[PDB]
């Protein structure tokens, strides 16, 4: 339970955060591969948010599903916190995305079940992750989808305030939110891994605001019919009017093409 610094290896790089970097570790001991997400004190001090860092460690650590990645535990020193995680070793399907540019409907389709499955656990213990989007997904070693980065969830209902890409607009607006929130970031996740780019993407964050607010978004043509269907039955601007993940799973495209 308690570890130190001194107890792993530190290896490359593995990505860049808001508060710090993901380094690739090594447990000395048992020579256990993992993640070490390393915070800087002075930065989330500055910030305001060493709460919402210790609500990232208690929600991710009590998470368990195949579709959800591990957080083992935590320590920290005179300048930094050191998150302990699951190693994702093939990576963000941000940068799967990059280099095959689109997704076909049956690779999507999958991943928005493996999606649907991990976020209808988080629901059902009223957890809300509101930062669903291609760089916190990561890839096992067989290819199954991994949410990760729990750093801006809460439990539900609230009324708590990177791009605004995958926020829906009740988020947007600062006003009370639930689990629907997490409906919206699917649908345009959908959208993006079919067409190669986020529904109201932007060259700024004021056309990015008002293209939500408005849901202003077309599909290209290639698009097909059921997915258009699944995109826009979930990008409501009412939450409300948003379908139950029970309804994604179920629906004639993902059931057609996954998995
Ligand atoms: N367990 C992991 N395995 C592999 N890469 C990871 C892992 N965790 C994070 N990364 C990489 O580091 C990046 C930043 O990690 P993340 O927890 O998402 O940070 P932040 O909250 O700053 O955005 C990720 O987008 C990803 O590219
Ligand atoms: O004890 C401390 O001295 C302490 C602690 C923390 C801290 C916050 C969250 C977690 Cl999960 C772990 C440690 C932080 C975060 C910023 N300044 C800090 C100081
Ligand atoms: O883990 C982090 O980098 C942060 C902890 C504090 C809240 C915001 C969060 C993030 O950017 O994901
Ligand atoms: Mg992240
Ligand atoms: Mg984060």
């Amino acid at each position: 339970r308690q570890w130190a610094l001194e107890d792993f290896e530190i290896g490359r790089p593995l990505g860049k955060g808001k508060f710090g970097n993901v380094y690739l570790a090594r447990e000395k001991q048992s020579k256990f591969i993992l993640a070490l997400k390393v915070l800087f004190k002075a930065q989330l001090e500055k910030a305001g948010v060493e709460h919402q860092l210790r609500r990232e460690v208690e929600i991710q650590s009590h998470l368990r599903h195949p579709n959800i990645l591990r957080l083992y535990g935590y320590f920290h020193d005179a300048t930094r916190v050191y998150l302990i995680l699951e190693y994702a070793p093939l990576g963000t399907v941000y940068r799967e995305l990059q280099k095959l540019s689109k997704f076909d409907e049956q690779r999507t389709a999958t991943y928005i079940t493996e999606l649907a499955n991990a976020l209808s656990y988080c629901h059902s213990k009223r957890v809300i992750h509101r930062d669903i989007k291609p760089e916190n997904l990561l890839l096992g070693s067989a290819g199954e989808l991994k949410i990760a980065d729990f750093g801006w969830s809460v439990h539900a209902p609230s009324s708590r305030r990177g791009t605004l890409d995958y926020l829906p607009p009740e988020m947007i607006e600062g006003r009370m939110h639930d689990e629907k929130v997490d409906l919206w970031s699917l649908g345009v996740l959908c959208y993006e891994f079919l067409v190669g780019k986020p529904p109201f993407e932007a060259n700024t964050y004021q056309e990015t605001y008002k293209r939500i607010s408005r849901v202003e978004f077309t599909f290209p043509d290639f698009v097909t019919e059921g997915a258009r269907d699944l995109i826009s039955r979930l990008l409501k601007h009412n939450p409300s009017q948003r379908p139950m993940l029970r309804e994604v799973l179920e629906h004639p495209w993902i059931t057609a093409n996954s998995s």
